[PDB]
């Protein structure tokens, strides 16, 4: 079935790259209507980020949550 | 820059999972607007389908090609 082929891609895309920042922790992520918006940092570091005013890491990918569109 | 991430996940996404058929030649695809089309089997293994009349490897998965929606 072809949207499991898309779910089990996002499945791994989310697993195997961490936050950019901390390069451990998972990314923030969100739920977008149709598309799984992936934010570049886990939480803490995008809070983080915004304390010591770096912006460099700051963005997100956004996926289509279902094979046809 | 977040586009490139994109594109570096569709570019591997393409490269490592060839053919569901054939399971050697890549896939055959296509540019759908703003979406990449991927389809399941290359289009040797396609055409060869609607020849045996099987058409259990039919279908695609979208991508869209940008980093936001
Ligand atoms: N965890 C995070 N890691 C990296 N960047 C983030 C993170 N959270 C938000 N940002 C980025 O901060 C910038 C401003 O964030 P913002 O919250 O406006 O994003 P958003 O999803 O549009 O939320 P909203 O719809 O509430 O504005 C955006 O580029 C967003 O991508
Ligand atoms: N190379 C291929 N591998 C697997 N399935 C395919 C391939 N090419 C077409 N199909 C599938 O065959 C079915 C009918 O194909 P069709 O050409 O209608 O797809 P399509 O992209 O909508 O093209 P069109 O817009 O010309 O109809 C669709 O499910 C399509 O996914
Ligand atoms: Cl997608
Ligand atoms: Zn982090
Ligand atoms: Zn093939």
């Amino acid at each position: 079935d072809d949207d499991d082929k898309k779910t089990n891609w996002l499945k791994r895309i989310y697993r195997v790259r961490p936050c950019v920042k901390c390069k451990v922790a998972p990314r923030d992520w969100k739920v977008k209507n149709k598309h799984l918006r992936i934010f570049n940092m886990c939480k803490t570091c995008f809070n983080n980020s915004i304390d010591i005013g770096d912006d460099t890491y700051h963005g997100h990918v956004d996926w289509l949550m279902y094979a046809d569109s």
